[PDB]
């Protein structure tokens, strides 16, 4: 048995051939364990991966066409799929699954990734019978996070830059979603940064008013986006099918927005783009290195997040790294 990130004790199954995903983008965690057979055990998912990550989906589809046949689940009807195990993030469904004697498990990469990333992966290894893959990944993640924290962990406060991250930036009106105590806040923290939104928000996630961003006037501005290139909505295009030019053209439109454009971060050339889905992915070690390299360019000269992404895809994944995951002005 094992305790999940909700604190509930779950009986490790004797048989796992059929996995259910309550958020499609839990795929990122599972992709790390399934090796060269990523979709062999997936019997169903919520459509956020297929729909809110069309780009990655499409790369996988090219190599595994059968991905299209996995049903989208958006409570009696999910049982027909016959899951050995169901996975959730932090319902009638959860009851319906436990009433049917189906092991349910909650993980976390969104609310508190500092705390819950590696524990979540450890849990998954056990309950998916992929402990070796999970422990391999922990070792990887740890060594790559260590490259940052070695340097950033004892940096005095007056050395540290102030940082603001506008999550899924775009559209003066939504402005500005951000992370506080949690989420990418944790990566700032760790990268030797100083999240301005931290003491404005109770939660990991939330919305701050543009006025406060301009008034605070942070050293560094980061915008998260995962917008597909053909998606011409407000936001940073980034992902598996984005070019560097598209990332920059689109990052610029975001920095050119009203208010934003007057920021010292914009004028001082300290504006960056980061792939949004690291806000809820165990791949977020890539974001940690990039933030630290943006924050202390000279100290992280020898560091290359692309080498790390290549190293990850080759060790763990069944597709090739393509596209643009980060960008500078």
């Amino acid at each position: 048995n094992i305790t999940d990130m909700a604190g509930r004790s779950v009986v490790i199954p004797a048989k796992v051939e059929r996995i259910l995903l309550g958020e499609g983008r839990l795929f990122y965690a599972v992709s790390l364990l399934e090796g060269q057979k990523p979709f062999d055990r997936i019997v169903g998912w919520q459509g956020d991966f297929r729909k809110l990550d069309t780009q990655t989906y499409a790369v996988y589809k090219a190599k595994f066409p059968q991905v299209d046949n996995i049903p989208l689940i958006g409570p009696e009807k999910v049982l027909t799929l016959n899951p050995d195990i169901a996975i959730f993030g932090l319902s009638e469904l959860v009851k319906q699954l436990e009433k049917a004697g189906v092991p349910v498990v909650f993980v976390d990469f969104r609310t508190s990734p500092l705390k819950n990333t590696l524990p979540s992966m450890r849990v998954l290894g056990k309950v998916l019978h992929r402990e070796q893959q999970a422990n391999d990944y922990i070792k990887f993640y740890e060594d790559n996070v260590r490259k940052v924290t070695e340097i950033t962990s004892k940096i005095p406060a007056d050395k540290k830059p102030s940082v603001f991250i506008e999550l899924r930036a775009g559209a003066m009106e939504e402005c500005c979603g951000t992370a506080g105590k949690g989420n990418m806040g944790d990566f700032i923290d760790q990268a030797g940064g100083n999240n301005m939104a931290k003491n404005l928000l109770p939660g990991a996630l939330g919305t701050v008013n543009l006025e406060k961003v301009l008034s605070t006037n942070p050293d560094i501005y980061i915008a998260s986006g995962g917008k597909a290139p053909d998606n011409n909505a407000p936001g940073v295009s980034l992902g598996a099918q984005v070019t560097k030019e598209q990332a920059q053209s689109s990052l610029q439109t975001i920095l050119d927005r009203k208010g934003i454009n007057t920021l010292s971060a914009v004028k001082n050339g300290r504006s960056y783009g980061i792939w949004h889905n690291f806000y809820n992915s165990p791949y977020n070690v890539l974001a940690i290195q990039s933030f630290a390299k943006w924050f202390y360019p000279q100290q992280f000269a020898d560091l290359d997040p692309n080498n790390t992404m290549n190293s990850l895809y080759s060790q763990f994944l069944a597709i090739e790294p393509t596209g643009t995951y980060w960008v500078d002005s």
